[PDB]
């Protein structure tokens, strides 16, 4: 938290988001407000390339620039995809490509949508005195009517939220493994396995507020990049900024910095293999924020707790160990199911080899893969 951007209460999210930009950019707020309006009409594409370019001196604080991040995101995924329905543009309009390739350059993100910006910093709480929870909760933005994105970011979010509980626990995990505290270490362990236990029970209200089909039907190809994608191979054109097509990939939870956190915390070697899954895993973290990105590499820059649990002979503290790998091996093996109901499914019933994901990947091997590496670093 001291350099990291963690907060104790919301996470990885970002604490109370701006909603407003300042009044210079209201020609882009404007756009991004009204999105299922202009794009269901088919007046969109038109809008963005007339309207004259902009600069980006005027973002004093961090929340605006992650604000115009998300405007620019969710009018650049408006923009290439349009109706979803195969008519597509190859090049962004100079006027909206600098600014954002600016802005992207100087936040240390790509220029497209990513986790940080529609889940993390797309929400706010309706009645400030009343807690996080869906009910007192509403994004900021949203694709077409219908799209199920309200429900979709949010318990994104609410389950981001619920491993923030966790987070706060991995200072004491190296704070008792360097002063050699077996009882604080196994108590500390089976805080973060309890509060993971939790994060998959707020993984189930998704069935509630996301209705499948809606969800692969309209909103997934909104959240879907340019990278090893058959409808732009090559790439997407930033005119004035960049000379070629440059290749960006999709948003996904694998870019969420909670996924990859427990992972390395707990000795769980994803990135080691130099596989097609470990690959991506790696890819991801230039897409989080760099404040994450550092804490990530901090948690990797410390001694193993795996590597302690096994050395001292204990059952009890294996056993605690062990619950926060049955915890990830649940959520896992939850978020295929998920997989299963959101994507192979509408997937078959749709009319005209293994299916992409948002991200890029072969989603049931990458999946199944990285479930397994979970699962292999479990002890007795
Ligand atoms: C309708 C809901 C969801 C669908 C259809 C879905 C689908 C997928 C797919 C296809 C991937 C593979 C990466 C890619 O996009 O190519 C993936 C990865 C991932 N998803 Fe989801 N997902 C959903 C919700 C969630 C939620 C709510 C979380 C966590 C709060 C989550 C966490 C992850 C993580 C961490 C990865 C990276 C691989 C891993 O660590 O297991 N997903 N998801
Ligand atoms: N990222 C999830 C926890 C998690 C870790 N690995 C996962 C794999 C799939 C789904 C969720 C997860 C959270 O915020 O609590
Ligand atoms: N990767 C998912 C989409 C997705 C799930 N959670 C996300 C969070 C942010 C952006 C995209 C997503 C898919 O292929 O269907
Ligand atoms: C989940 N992407």
């Amino acid at each position: 938290s001291k350099e990291y951007h963690i907060d104790e209460e919301v996470g990885f999210a970002l604490p109370n988001p701006q909603e407003n930009l300042p009044d210079f950019y209201n020609d882009w707020m404007f756009i991004a407000k009204h999105l299922p309006d202009l794009i269901e009409s088919g007046q969109l594409r038109e809008r963005v390339e007339k309207l004259n370019m902009l600069s980006i001196d005027h973002l004093t604080d961090h929340k605006s620039q992650r604000l115009a991040r998300l405007v620019l995101g969710c009018i650049t995924m408006a923009y290439v995809w349009g109706k979803g329905h195969g008519d597509v543009r190859k090049v962004l309009p100079r006027n909206i490509a600098v600014p954002y390739c600016q802005l992207s350059k100087k936040l240390e993100l790509p220029p497209i949508l990513v986790y940080a910006d529609c889940v993390l910093a797309n929400w706010k709480k309706k009645d400030p005195n009343k807690p996080l929870t869906y009910e007192n909760m509403d994004v900021l933005f949203s694709f077409r009517d219908g799209d199920c994105s309200k429900g979709f970011f949010l318990v994104s979010l609410l389950v981001e939220i619920a491993a923030a509980s966790a987070i706060k626990v991995i200072p004491t995990v190296f704070k008792a493994m360097q002063m050699q505290e077996r009882d604080t270490l196994l108590k500390a362990l089976l805080e973060i396995a309890s509060c993971l236990e939790k994060a998959l029970q707020v993984f189930h209200q998704i069935h509630d507020h996301v209705n499948p089909k809606a969800f692969f039907s309209v909103l997934r190809i909104y959240l879907s990049g340019w990278k090893g994608n058959p409808q732009l191979s090559d790439g997407l054109v930033y005119e004035g900024f960049w000379e070629d097509p440059k290749e960006f990939a999709g948003g996904s939870a694998g870019q969420s910095s909670v996924g990859q956190c427990f992972d390395v915390l707990l000795g769980i070697q994803q990135t080691a293999g130099g596989g097609h899954a470990a690959q991506f895993l790696q890819d991801m973290r230039r897409y989080m924020p760099p404040a994450h990105r550092n804490f990530l590499c901090s948690l990797e820059s410390n001694p193993s707790v795996r590597e302690f649990v096994l050395s001292k002979g204990d059952a009890g503290l294996r056993e605690a160990y062990d619950a926060c790998v049955k915890a990830l091996v649940s959520l896992r093996s939850y978020h295929l199911q998920i997989v299963t109901k959101y994507i192979l499914i509408p997937a078959s019933q749709q009319p005209k080899l293994e299916a992409k994901g948002t991200g890029g990947t072969d989603l049931m091997n990458f999946l199944k893969t990285v479930r397994s590496t979970t699962e292999k670093s479990l002890l007795k």
